[PDB]
């Protein structure tokens, strides 16, 4: 369980970025790593088999705004990036989850097109294949997986966002509703800790939030914890020895260089540390240290 990093991929402040860079929770120090291949923001990152991935997103530029159906692979014990097989479709503001190390790319946008389909990379393959597409589209939607199983959360769907959310079902390739969030959120950070999946901040029409809220897969309820210290929308999540942390992220004024923590044993956030920047839209995953 050592010697594990929150790796920071890409982002967002004036134009898209390349960086890569990882906090070290155990000592507070943050290095900077090999650049993308391409700036991207609106990216989702993941793990595995030791190696990060970042998925999607769109390299905004002054010379022009391009969305990504890129699949690109950074392996720690080279410092180095390599291209894989890219996605059936550009998708930014895409959501991404693991199931039994394949990886699914989730909504996302191409222009104004507002996707609902989805697709399953097979790392060993080098291959993405379609499978059922969502009952809603959906950008800026949150994923995690619980149990086997993958939530879609919030998001934009091209008119209006959106507060409901659905799970897929792998051995049926079927997609069914679950209950609404309590808040409408696009660009909130989804993840899964313990028999819950959280939905932190984002944006629900009117305001960036600060509020928090819960999912028990079992009784099928969403439960608000303690808000965070800053409202964020379009921030970064991550688990890490049992403790959710969120990075960046835009207020409604500022490009947030803060990273909470949450302790779901005291129901309490704290401030841990700052990314040498503020920047939203990046893409979170831990593995293990570089070199
Ligand atoms: O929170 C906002 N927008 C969310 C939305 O439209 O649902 C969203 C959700 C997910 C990804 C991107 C955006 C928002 C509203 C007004 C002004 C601004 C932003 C914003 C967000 C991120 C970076 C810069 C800004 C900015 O200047």
């Amino acid at each position: 369980k050592v010697g594990r990093l929150i790796y920071t991929a890409g982002g967002y402040f004036r134009q898209s970025l390349s960086y890569l860079e990882a906090y070290n929770p155990s000592n507070g120090s943050w290095l900077r790593l090999a650049d993308l291949q391409v700036p991207r923001s609106g990216l989702a990152g993941c793990v595995v088999g030791g190696l990060l991935y970042a998925v999607g997103g769109r390299n905004n530029s002054p010379d022009g705004n391009t969305d990504s159906s890129a699949l690109d692979c950074y392996n720690p014990m080279t410092n180095q990036w390599s291209p894989c097989a890219s996605m059936s479709v550009p998708r930014n503001r895409i959501g991404v989850g693991v199931i039994d190390g394949h990886i699914y790319a989730v909504g996302g946008s191409h222009g104004c097109i507002h996707h609902s389909s989805v697709e399953r990379y097979e790392p060993e393959r080098d291959e993405w294949h379609l499978v059922a597409p969502m009952l809603t589209r959906r950008i800026g939607v949150g994923v995690a997986v619980l149990n086997r199983l993958l939530y879609a959360v919030g998001g934009f769907d091209g008119t209006n966002r959106l507060n409901s959310a659905e799970c897929y079902y792998p051995e049926r390739n079927e997609w069914r509703m679950i209950t609404p969030m309590n808040t409408i959120r696009s660009g909130a950070g989804v993840c899964v800790l313990h028999n819950c999946i959280y939905a932190a901040g984002g944006y629900d029409g009117q305001d960036q939030l600060n509020s928090v809220e819960r999912y028990d897969v079992e009784t099928e309820t969403w439960t608000f914890v303690a808000p965070m210290r800053h409202h964020r929308s379009a921030l970064g999540i991550t688990v890490h020895q049992g403790k959710i942390y969120v990075l960046g992220g835009y207020d409604g004024h500022t490009f947030l260089d803060s990273v909470e923590c949450y302790d779901p044993d005291s129901d309490t956030w704290s401030e841990v540390t700052r990314m040498t920047s503020g920047r939203s839209g990046v893409g979170v995953a831990v593995t293990m240290e570089p070199c």
